[PDB]
């Protein structure tokens, strides 16, 4: 699909097993999920944005479809006010800009 | 072009007259540009993102040619690692997200 940036690119994805609402987000380097409570084990880690840093759970090889497209890798879950998908879900899901 | 996301999209950007590194960035509403002079009339703002929120100067109408493509907008100036161009600007320039 095509999708253009008159208002946020939001699109469905699924994670777990749980629907979500998730901005495509070629500003950022890494997948940051809204708290929540997945299995597993986990390493603490600090990202920053514009206000600062923040602390965040970092979680691997997490199943993760986007838009229908399966993907697989590293997601981060701490508290952002919106679920953020970076670089590294958009290229396995073959996205790019174009203009 | 088509921009693949494998890297930062990086792109040179010219505004006031001075070539500039930034990042296309679908994730965010604004575009913001690390502290620079610019001419003309601002009004205090704030903007928020992760980590949470920061005092920036609001410029309107400002010319900034993007790699090539010309638009004429709102640009933020402020405490940022990285000038980013949002889709404020990415809309004029005709950007789209494909996959
Ligand atoms: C720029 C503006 C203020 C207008 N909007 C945003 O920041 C919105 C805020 C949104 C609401 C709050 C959650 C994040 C979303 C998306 N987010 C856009 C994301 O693409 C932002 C844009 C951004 C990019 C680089 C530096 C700062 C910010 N991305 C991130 O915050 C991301 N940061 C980076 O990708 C790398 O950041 C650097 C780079 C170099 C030095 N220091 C930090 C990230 C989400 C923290 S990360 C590392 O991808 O988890």
């Amino acid at each position: 699909p095509q999708i253009t940036l008159w208002k946020r690119p939001l699109v469905t994805i699924r994670i777990g097993g749980q629907l979500k609402e998730a901005l495509l987000d070629t500003g950022a380097d890494d997948t940051v999920l809204e708290e929540m409570n997945l299995p597993g084990k986990w390493k603490p880690k600090m990202i920053g944005g514009i206000g600062g840093f923040i602390k965040v759970r970092q979680y691997d090889q997490i199943p993760i479809e986007i838009c229908g497209h399966k993907a697989i890798g590293t997601v981060l879950v701490g508290p952002t006010p919106v679920n953020i998908i970076g670089r590294n879900l958009l290229t396995q899901i073959g996205c790019t800009l174009n203009f």
